[PDB]
């Protein structure tokens, strides 16, 4: 079982080093191999996704990814910027199914901007389509406007599009997730205005015929933004497109109060996945030894459960995280009154000790 | 001896009920205004066979600003689509070139428990979202369903829409938002997805070009995902936010929910000269139409926006806004915002309380 470890930039190495520490403390023998990605990829060989790094990711059974991006690299030309690595891995490896848990941990309820009764016990799952939508749709660019009242003027444009098989495959994923949970699926679109969205909804309804045991509901993205804020525990699984899922997953993450706890998984048709913290880069603390590693460690638990058929090992990691939280360990971002405040490495050590 | 002229378009159902109270508050002020009424919506249909009678449009064009109630009712829902009351909203925006949708997010401390947020995050909120209303993916061509013309799924059934914004479209919404920021705390946040969308990078570049005419306003940028997070975390961090049609729809709705009383919220649609149509954000309520219980506060607050943003009359706007704050302090509530121990009143008695607090 081969894992490609792609730590990235800034806090990425710091946090991934702790996930690797946790993986190495398990009974099982993994083949871990590291490769540069993001700014580190540019520094090593002039591209955020070096050919050799992509090749390693393709060969592996799963990918454990840190975070990319730093101030140092913001000046590079757009195509060589660190963030292009994430997009390239998703595209080249056909990782179309993104899973974003939003969980509020009992020790950390007060961190939420919501009144505590709205978030205590929150555990919902957003499924985000990751390979299509307006984020990739052609054509796109800047042009002279070809028509309308502003014909001839400079105009920026992108094309939103979704084909039948693209909606079908992410629908099935989302229904399968709902079957294993509370058997409730909400599909989010903007079908009262967008043709792409009505098409999405039609396909979702067609797929729903195959899952008579799952209650399908639909909601417009504007109303979903409202309803996540009002009462996020009304939902269980939510499925939506690339763009709307980017916005809603991030909203849901913030409503938990602690984005440093939340992992992300991006999977292909065979459940090979890239597993990463959901939170992204943190240039203000990068390299200072204080970033929360728990999202990244929990992403390694997801990796074991969903790609490497090691659910018992995933269970052990998740139990160890619960235990360290109950023992009072907190990194700076989740510090609570009277806690044992620790940096990244000492947090990792606490998790290992609780395995 | 020159008076400003306000076109008053009450509409249907609750529309006349709430607008009567905004007119009452305007008339209680010291300065005289020329308030001229005209029918719109179903009332326009009853008078002239169209939801936007020619004479109503002419009055709106002639006037310095427009105060609009709400249109729509069950009795008009059987009309053919083009004559339905709600068409008037679209007609006015199109004909008057009202492209900037002003959507305040305000939270009164007396009503803070209706917010899902911890009260310290939201009590006394007063931020402004300026949403481009006329363009974006919501209207862009081409769009529809087709066989995919290219790509890895070529030949498959595919739905599609086109996001597009031209230079004049972004430039005009930038000017309006920058000018709003000057009438507030001189901070403007532009929201886009410029890391991914070509439309958004273009938007950002035009916003920056415009910003060079407003050196006194601090411009910053934020991605729409991040803004969705930050509105939930700490909405008080903002002053004015400007964004496109679609992102503004989502973010303004999110913000409206975070205030907890979507029913108190005023709205406006402005042109390039800051002439605006001012209306409560809520629209029709056929269930309570004519029953004298609708909350007029959003409409009264819309009349305050009218004075501030269209008529260069910020001190009068402040006086109205202070009066609303006062009646809430005094314990007045309409049925929609009733709190334990309150003085519960209908529309007219709420209007009377605001007049008394001026
Ligand atoms: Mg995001
Ligand atoms: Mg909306």
């Amino acid at each position: 079982m081969k894992i490609a470890v792609l730590p990235g930039d800034g806090i990425g190495p710091e946090i991934v080093n702790e996930a690797v520490k946790v993986l190495n403390a398990l009974d099982e023998k993994f083949e871990l191999e590291h490769a540069p990605v993001g700014g580190a990829g540019y520094e090593a060989s002039g591209h955020p996704l070096p050919d050799a790094t992509l090749a390693l990711a393709k060969e592996a059974d799963a990918i454990l990814f840190g975070a990319v991006g730093d101030w140092k690299y913001d000046s590079l030309e757009r195509a060589l910027r660190p963030e292009q690595a994430i997009l390239g891995l998703r595209k080249h490896l056909e990782l179309f199914a993104n899973f974003r848990p939003a969980i509020c941990y009992p020790q950390l309820v007060d961190a939420s901007p919501l009144k505590p009764e709205l978030v205590a016990g929150l555990d919902i799952l957003i499924v985000r389509e990751l390979n299509g939508d307006i984020y990739f749709g052609q054509p796109r660019g800047v042009r002279a406007a070809p028509d309308g009242p502003f014909a001839g003027e400079r105009e920026g444009f992108d094309t939103m599009r979704y084909s039948e098989p693209e909606v079908r495959r992410i629908a099935h994923v989302a229904f399968q997730a709902a079957q294993k949970r509370a058997k409730k699926l909400l599909s989010v679109d903007k079908s009262n205005v967008l043709e792409t969205s009505q098409f999405w909804r039609d396909v979702m309804i067609d797929v729903s015929k195959e899952y008579a045991d799952v209650e399908l509901s639909h909601m417009y993205v504007d109303n979903a933004a409202m309803q996540l804020a009002k009462a996020p525990k009304q939902f269980d699984v939510i499925v939506t497109g690339n763009m709307f899922g980017d916005i809603l997953s991030d909203e849901a993450s913030m409503l938990t109060g602690s984005i440093g706890m939340l992992p992300s998984a991006s999977l292909d048709k065979n459940n090979k996945g890239l597993y990463e913290p959901s939170h992204g880069s943190a240039p203000d603390i990068a390299g200072k030894g204080i970033a929360n590693p728990l999202a990244t460690i929990l992403s390694a638990a997801m990796l074991l459960r969903y790609s490497l058929n090691r659910a018992e090992q995933a269970d052990r990691i998740e139990r160890a995280v619960k235990t360290v939280l109950e023992q009072g360990y907190r990194t700076g971002d989740i510090a609570t009154p009277g806690c044992r405040q620790v940096g990244t490495a000492a947090m990792g050590d606490a998790v290992v000790a609780a395995l």
